[PDB]
């Protein structure tokens, strides 16, 4: 059976860091919007980073809309076992490439060309969630699929996490591009 504790507390008031907090928000709902067509109990936020660099979840959310474009039973039994015992064993990968190429679907352009050299990097990987979040208007585009909203800063944070956020994204260099203004390109080449 699920275990758990019971305490609570807070230090700021509604957050520290503007930036950082909105990355950490962010996650919180491209988690609420995959699961929201999909169903299934998905990780908290914290660690939503080390569930989605595998590449079970690259392949599963390639498939849930192009299950063509993707190979059948990439996925290792869908249980991601051998992956909680110690990680990636340079297999798990293989379903990442396949999300990549179903932007083939369409002929997405480079923009949205993520590499595996950030997805196979427990540390940075903003090309993966800004990729995800583009995959919204991606399918409404050529389809009728839901559009993810916008209401981060209704779930607050820690003070270490929020902190090393921008910290992380301070000296690596992160790409924070407009998620404002995403389905640009695409747009005005078809």
């Amino acid at each position: 059976g699920p275990l758990g504790s019971l305490t609570a507390e807070e230090m700021d008031e509604r957050r520290r860091q503007n930036v950082a907090y909105e990355y950490l928000c962010h996650l919180e709902e491209a988690k609420r919007w995959m699961e929201a067509c999909l169903g299934e109990d998905l990780p908290p936020t914290t660690e939503l980073e080390e569930g989605l660099r595998n590449g079970v979840y690259l392949a599963k959310l390639g498939n849930f809309f192009s299950p063509k474009v993707v190979s059948l039973k990439k996925i290792y039994d869908r249980e991601q076992t051998r992956y909680k015992a110690t990680g990636l064993h340079f297999r798990h990968t293989d379903n990442v490439i396949q999300w990549l190429n179903a932007m083939d679907e369409i002929g997405l352009p480079k923009i949205f060309y993520p590499e595996t050299t950030d997805i196979y990097d427990r540390k940075n990987m903003p090309r993966c969630i800004y990729c995800i979040h583009a995959l919204s208007l991606y399918l409404f585009k050529l389809g009728l699929a839901p559009q993810i909203q916008d209401l981060y800063g209704k779930v607050d944070f820690t003070e270490e996490e929020i902190n090393n956020m921008k910290t992380e994204l301070e000296k690596y260099g992160i790409q924070m591009p407009a998620f404002s203004k995403i389905g640009g390109i695409l747009a005005n080449e078809l």
